[PDB]
């Protein structure tokens, strides 16, 4: 296990980095003031912007999602806005969030500034992996469903979440890299896809010999992705290949005995950096798991943990994760020469 990117430590007494809070706004859907982030704060996307880290993270109300702003410093102390950036509103996309809304965002930047941002737009028929961009991270621009268009609209209906796009360490800055002249992502939660795109907004979901969605991998009775095999932050180019991290959901039935029945633990995905789909390694046991008393709570009693966000800052990485379904927390990795490629 050379090639794993780790460990990465919880900072003590420093988490949950994200609370929920009463905080107002007024909603253009409900047309009055909307306690937006009461209920919880998580599933959190990360990046960095001059200098800074910015973490958008998952709120919910008394539900409706919406995506909230930190920015922090050091990766630690958050200095959020009253109001959320990513919310259904007055504009061309109400069949795809109203009135569930924006929800578990990824964020990637391209090497000429443009923030990317795949979400999960919930109409309360469909949860379909959707498009927004930024170049200042609090004015986002919808752009639809990422499959919208490719083959006839084939998948526009598609029950679909959780893209994760290829990235590399370049100067200082995690930005998007290309796979053979295009842009890449992984993507999904039953299983792991892939899909493609001459433009970070329209995506090509990537189809076998029968025509069907390829699967990367799936799910595996004992092991602790068990029930589901999710995308966590976007992929990231490293000296032995392409890293992917996920989130493996646990049966109590079927899965690892040793980690929490229905609870998400993180594992580790390496594959070919000339061949993004051949998959060489893979974690059996999860590198990060919930093990913390800010990770637990009534409703997850041995605790939960989903990690979405992935920054590099000031040589070390950092990783902000969903704990216990609620909050927001990170932990962090000083081991970065494997990203240098
Ligand atoms: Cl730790
Ligand atoms: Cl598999």
């Amino acid at each position: 296990n050379n090639w794993v990117i780790g460990p990465f430590l919880r900072p003590e007494g420093v988490n949950p980095v994200i609370s929920p809070q009463p905080t107002e706004f007024y909603c253009p859907m409900r047309k009055q003031q909307v306690k937006w982030e009461e209920s919880d704060t998580f599933n959190p996307a990360a990046t960095v912007k001059d200098g800074k880290i910015v973490v958008l993270y998952r709120a919910e109300d008394n539900r409706t999602s919406r995506v909230g702003y930190a920015e922090s410093k050091d990766g630690i102390e958050m200095k959020r806005l009253d109001n959320p950036v990513l919310f259904p509103a007055e504009d061309n996309f109400k069949d795809q969030d109203w009135p569930g809304g924006c929800e578990d965002p990824r964020v990637a930047m391209t090497e000429d500034g443009l923030y990317v941002m795949l979400y999960t737009a919930w109409n309360r028929k469909k949860a379909r992996l959707a498009v927004a961009t930024s170049r200042d991270l609090k004015n986002w621009t919808k752009h639809g469903l990422a499959f919208d268009k490719a083959y006839n609209g084939r998948f526009n209906n598609l029950f679909c979440k959780s893209g994760s796009i290829l990235t590399k360490l370049k100067g200082n800055q995690l930005v998007i890299d290309k796979v053979n002249g295009k842009y890449f992502m992984y993507w999904g939660e039953h299983a792991i896809y892939a899909a493609t795109s001459d433009n970070l907004i329209d995506w090509y979901p990537v189809l076998d010999e029968k025509n069907e969605l390829m699967k990367i991998i799936q799910p595996r009775k004992g092991h602790f992705d068990s029930l589901l095999t999710e995308c966590g932050p976007p992929a990231i180019r490293t000296k032995h290949g392409i890293v992917l991290v996920y989130n493996g959901k646990n049966s109590g039935k079927t899965g690892d005995a040793n980690y929490p029945g229905n609870a998400y633990c993180a594992g580790q995905l390496l594959l070919d950096g000339n061949d993004p789909y051949k998959v060489l390694d893979r974690l059996d046991k999860p590198f990060f798991a919930p093990e913390a008393p800010f990770e637990k709570s009534g409703q997850y009693k041995d605790g939960t943990v989903f990690i979405e966000g992935l920054v590099y800052h000031k040589k070390k990485l950092y990783l902000y994760y969903g704990c216990a379904d609620s909050q927001v927390a990170v932990a962090v990795c000083d081991d970065v020469k494997k990203l240098k490629t």
